[PDB]
């Protein structure tokens, strides 16, 4: 059923600006959004990627929403700042990365299964579109920054997705 939506399809405002990076992503870090939660209706997901990019940019004077990508509980796929631009998601990883927000709060709840197969689609897609890195490391914000994000029990689902990975196991 899983489609990509367009930024006007959600009916998102302009970025303020678009910085771009170069060649395919080497990471792809995964998020929740917390606040919204969950949106089991298309209506509910377009409202939410609004909810976000007003937040970013209205409340927090960022140039877009400052995913990559979201994805809804119906299990659409929703553009943010989209492949190749400089995300605001994960410091040290926004010219390198897709930064992926799964709409909800997914500390203690598994994510809908269509969520878990959209998530698998987008990556699988940009790898095949060459915009990720075929040997991509995938993780989760909360490896990178002191933060909570994914939430505890999407973090143990990722855990177990192909090319998961921790920082660590690099020495030096
Ligand atoms: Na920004
Ligand atoms: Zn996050």
């Amino acid at each position: 059923t899983a489609r990509l939506l367009s930024r006007s399809d959600w009916g998102a405002r302009l970025p303020k600006s678009v910085e771009h990076f170069q060649g395919p992503a080497p990471y792809v870090i995964i998020h929740h959004s917390y606040m919204p939660a969950v949106c089991y209706s298309t209506p509910d997901c377009m409202k939410s990627m609004r909810d976000m990019q007003d937040f970013h940019q209205l409340e927090r004077g960022w140039n877009d929403i400052g995913f990559s990508f979201g994805i809804g509980g119906d299990g659409m796929i929703y553009t943010g700042r989209g492949f190749n631009v400089i995300g605001a998601h994960a410091p040290k990883y926004n010219d390198k990365s897709v930064g992926i927000v799964l709409i909800g709060d997914w500390r203690t709840e598994l994510p809908p299964k269509q969520m878990l197969d959209a998530a698998k689609n987008l990556i699988a897609f940009g790898v095949f579109k060459g915009y990720i890195d075929p040997a991509y490391k995938l993780l989760g914000h909360r490896q990178v920054r002191d933060t909570e994000c994914p939430g505890g029990r999407l973090f143990a689902e990722i855990s177990s997705w192909p090319h998961f990975t921790h920082i660590n196991d690099t020495e030096g």
